[PDB]
């Protein structure tokens, strides 16, 4: 148990200078790798998650299935040394979403993005796809995480309108109310800080160990999610939809909103 990486990986990343992310809130550490003719990407996890929807491991495999169906990095090397799952990746090409916009009257353009992030899922085939992450999967890896403490239970930004008063009374209400479920590839983290975009296109996904098939308003409610609160407009929701050009089943967006909260 070295606690983190092997020798071979250490002498890849030699050339580059090494400098930690910061935005990054999952427990995977993320280092971007400053280099000459590129720059590279690492990012790993330790044991505690590993079969989790965390563990890069799984990471790393949803990059390399959606190679050539999305713009996805490229796996540059993986391996799992001492209880960890490390993956060296390309830089994503394109501007992070968030940086993109951070400060701008574009509402127009980050619905836009969005609205093209989730035509562009739907056209996936996942007939092969790897992974399946339907409510009863998830819900199983929720209840695990909060066996395990895991989880943050305590210090989480949750939202203005989450009702419950303790974990389980969500989990239990999640269990309860699950919605029909109609499989689509699904990212799994739908946000300005895992989006990249080129041109006013995107060009690139990021953060994927929580891919594979779920259902289609999960991503969707994601997106409503942050658009209510990074443009505060009633009117840009509904814009939004009429992009998407389909109908909003509020009770749905409110439950998969409700199911990232413990995570
Ligand atoms: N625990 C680790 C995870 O932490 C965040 O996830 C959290 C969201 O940030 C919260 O939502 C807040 O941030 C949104 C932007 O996404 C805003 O729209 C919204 N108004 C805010 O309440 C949400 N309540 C809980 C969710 N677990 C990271 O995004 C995710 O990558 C990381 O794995
Ligand atoms: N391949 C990449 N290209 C560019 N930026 C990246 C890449 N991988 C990670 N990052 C940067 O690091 C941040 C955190 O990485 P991410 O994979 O989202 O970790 P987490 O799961 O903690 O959100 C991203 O918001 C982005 O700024
Ligand atoms: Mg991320
Ligand atoms: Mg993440």
């Amino acid at each position: 148990a070295k606690m983190r990486i092997s020798p071979e990986l250490k002498k890849l990343i030699e050339k580059y200078r090494c400098v930690k992310d910061t935005e990054g809130m999952s427990p995977a550490k993320v280092y971007k790798l400053v280099g000459e003719n590129e720059n590279l990407y690492l990012k790993m996890t330790d044991s505690r998650y590993k079969g989790t929807t965390y563990d890069v491991e799984r990471e790393k495999d949803m990059m390399l299935w959606l190679e050539g169906k999305l713009p996805v990095p490229k796996v540059l090397h993986f391996e799992r040394h001492d209880g960890w799952s490390n993956l060296l990746m390309s830089e994503a090409d394109g501007v992070l979403c968030s940086e993109e916009y951070e400060d701008e009257q574009s509402p127009e353009k980050i619905i836009e993005l969005y609205a093209e992030c989730i035509r562009l899922f739907h056209s996936i085939d996942i007939s092969d796809c790897p992974y399946t992450n339907s409510l009863d999967s998830r819900l199983a890896e929720l209840d695990y995480l909060l066996n395990n403490d895991l989880a943050d239970v305590d210090c989480e930004n949750w939202e203005e309108d989450t009702p419950f008063k303790d974990p389980r009374e969500l989990y239990d209400f999640l269990k309860t109310e699950k919605p029909e479920e109609e499989l689509v590839f699904s990212h799994g983290d739908l946000g300005d800080s895992n989006i990249f975009v080129k041109d006013g296109k995107v060009s690139g996904f990021i953060d994927l160990g929580r891919s594979g098939r779920a259902d289609k308003w999960y991503d969707i409610a994601f997106c409503v999610r942050s658009i209510r609160e990074d443009i505060g407009e009633e009117q840009y929701v509904e814009l939004f939809f009429d992009l998407l050009g389909i109908k909003p089943d509020w009770e749905k967006i409110k439950y998969y909103i409700l199911l990232d909260e413990l995570f």
